């Protein structure tokens, strides 16, 4: 094995030695745990990973595709510099109502932009925009305008988000892709669900794309670091 | 429960879907194999991508061995980027240079043999650049990125030196922070284990940094020196 075998005990050690979690963030995880799609949200470890990556990258304009109850957006929003901003794309009013509850609790709303609706559409309108739509005014628009992407939406559509992400990203920009291992089902060809297929196709596109570099990190359910190359 | 359980076939899948390894790098791994102390190609590419993302131009590597990570750093670096390697062994760094030279990377690479504790302190205290760091960097707050992969028992001692040498916003990448899981088991009180444990505690309690402890390889900590406001 290339990677350490994790145990419960070792995961608790990791938590106790890396995770410094605000009570409001913990509050959100507990609230989300009540919901059926509770496991749809990231670990606080993954949160911290996104946090450090945002800082390391120097990102000032982020787009999150798939927001849910808002944990990751909370991590991005607090990691951004005071002049840094994030656009969140989600189909759900209900869940992003929970997200905003926590954005407000943490005083981060000023940094955060929300566009409800289909993300394929939200991204295309942003690409084609000549001036900024009201919801992206003072954020960004047009191709090569984004520093960092977080992809965590509907999995079957991952290969369709990819070209749009790549067009919106500045050269040197970063795509962070969630769920790239899909509980290990990606490696098992008996699994042919639309979500599993989308993720496999996405991983394949990224791997064979000479315009990017990839690091597939076995954190959480797999996290791909996909950097758009210069020129 | 927090992270996916990896299998060897899932690791094979990860390899096939991320690793694009130059023949030279593969050859070095095979060679090193004849003599475990070195990284996977997966960790190499992780270090590669972090180098580009961070925009680092001055890297110090503490612990070089046969040189696989240094090769990843040196090729990831821009044309004007540079790496200083610190190692105790002429013998292993001789293998490192063989591969530096094969890849035409020597111009970007600096080397100081000896106790890295002494190398780092000398670099901090230098009024002008020492011969081995001329046209690299010297003094406090002069370094963008560190890879820490040397003698584990001295991890707590490297830490304050790294922090002094790092620019604000600079990155420390620390290898072996999980140490085969031993860090979580208090029956294990080996000097190496004690050093890594203490290092982890120091990092976690230090408000001058942020940390992400990534369960790749034998544990990799990303430790970023915070900006000074
Ligand atoms: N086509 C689509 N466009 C935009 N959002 C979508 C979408 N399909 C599903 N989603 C949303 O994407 C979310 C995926 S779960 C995202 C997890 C979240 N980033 C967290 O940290 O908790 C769900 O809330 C779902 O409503
Ligand atoms: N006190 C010390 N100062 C600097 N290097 C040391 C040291 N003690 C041991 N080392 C060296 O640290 C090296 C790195 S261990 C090998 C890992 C290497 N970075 C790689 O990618 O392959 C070994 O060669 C060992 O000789």
């Amino acid at each position: 094995r290339k990677n350490i075998s994790l145990t419960e005990s070792l995961e608790e050690y990791i938590f106790r030695n890396s995770v410094r979690e605000p009570d409001s963030f913990l509050k959100l995880r507990k609230e989300t745990g009540t919901l059926a799609q509770a496991n749809m949200q990231i670990s606080p470890e993954e949160g911290q990973f996104l946090n450090i990556l945002t800082k390391i990258s120097g990102a000032k304009r982020i787009i999150e595709i798939g927001t849910f109850t808002g944990y990751s957006s909370l991590c991005f929003a607090s990691a951004l510099p005071e002049d840094g901003k994030i656009l969140c794309c989600d189909v759900s009013e209900e869940w992003t109502n929970v997200a905003r509850k926590y954005w407000k609790e943490n005083g981060l709303e000023n940094k955060i932009f929300l566009k409800l609706g289909s993300a394929l559409e939200t991204l295309q309108v942003l690409i084609d925009s000549k001036s900024a739509p009201s919801w992206a005014s003072d954020f960004a628009f047009g191709p090569s305008s984004i520093d960092l992407f977080f992809l965590d939406a509907d999995k079957e559509n991952y290969p369709n988000y990819y070209p749009l992400i790549l067009k919106l990203l500045k050269p040197g920009g970063l795509l962070i892709a969630d769920n790239v291992l899909w509980d290990g089902s990606v490696a098992d060809l008996s699994h042919q669900e639309p979500s599993t297929v989308g993720i496999r196709k996405f991983n394949e596109l990224v791997y064979n794309d000479s315009l990017v570099d990839v690091s597939l990190v076995p954190i959480a359910d797999g996290v791909s670091l996909v950097r758009k190359r210069l020129e």
